[PDB]
């Protein structure tokens, strides 16, 4: 079928849709970012990196409780050598694949006709590659796609933590109800499902459109 927005029809009570950053928007490789790490010196990277939620020093850089600049130093000391934050912002990318283009222009689609927020644990190494011209070929900052970004590194929370989830219903004034949340990671659907959210659990790295089309319809 074809998932261009001009040949789709949307008809339902939902009138939000957030959705995740990595392992939604852009696929999530895990393998990748322990490779990217261990070439830094972080030996134990295999450990220490998670899909869904960090710890340690990297949930503390994803919880705005270390800065970008903090973290690179306690990442370093482990590493046992200074690293710079080029080559940190380096090994932060290799979680990612090179966004596929398709959910971008679907994104676009959607902003006609719901409210689309972002809601991610992230911090500011990915965000300044996703929030800039770099983002991809179409040279649109990742805020062009929606109407605000709730990022953990500036909420002080990570998903699934409940608090994340409380700011961005308060702030945005959403009803859960009437808003589809769309996320790779179990523990963070399940509490939005507790909140009252309807939810979407789309495969990282899968082409999502017709499903969501299906979804957005029922
Ligand atoms: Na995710």
């Amino acid at each position: 079928v074809d998932l261009g927005t001009e040949n789709l029809y949307f008809q339902s009570m939902i009138k939000n849709i957030v959705f995740d950053f990595g392992g939604v928007i852009v696929d999530i490789d895990r393998d990748k970012a322990v490779q990217a790490f261990i070439k830094l010196g972080l030996a134990d990277a295999d450990t220490r990196l998670d899909k869904y939620h960090q710890t340690g020093i990297f949930q503390e850089l994803e919880e705005g409780k270390l800065s970008a600049d903090e973290f690179r130093k306690q990442l370093g000391d482990l590493c046992g050598r200074e690293l710079t934050m080029e080559e940190t912002k380096q090994a932060w990318l290799g979680f990612f694949n090179e966004v596929d283009l398709r959910k971008l222009d679907y994104i676009l689609g959607l902003r006609k006709s719901y409210h689309v927020y972002l809601l991610s644990n992230t911090n500011p190494f990915v965000m300044s590659w996703a929030c800039s011209p770099e983002f991809s070929s179409e040279g649109k900052p990742l805020n062009d796609y929606c109407d605000k970004l709730y990022l953990s590194y500036q909420l002080g929370h990570t998903k699934p933590a409940p608090e994340i989830f409380d700011f961005m219903i308060k702030d945005s004034h959403v009803i859960p109800s009437e808003t589809l949340f769309v996320d790779d990671g179990s523990s963070n659907i399940h509490i939005g499902k507790e909140l009252g959210f309807e939810t979407f659990q789309p495969e990282n790295g899968a082409d999502w459109r017709q499903e969501l089309t299906v979804i957005l319809n029922s």
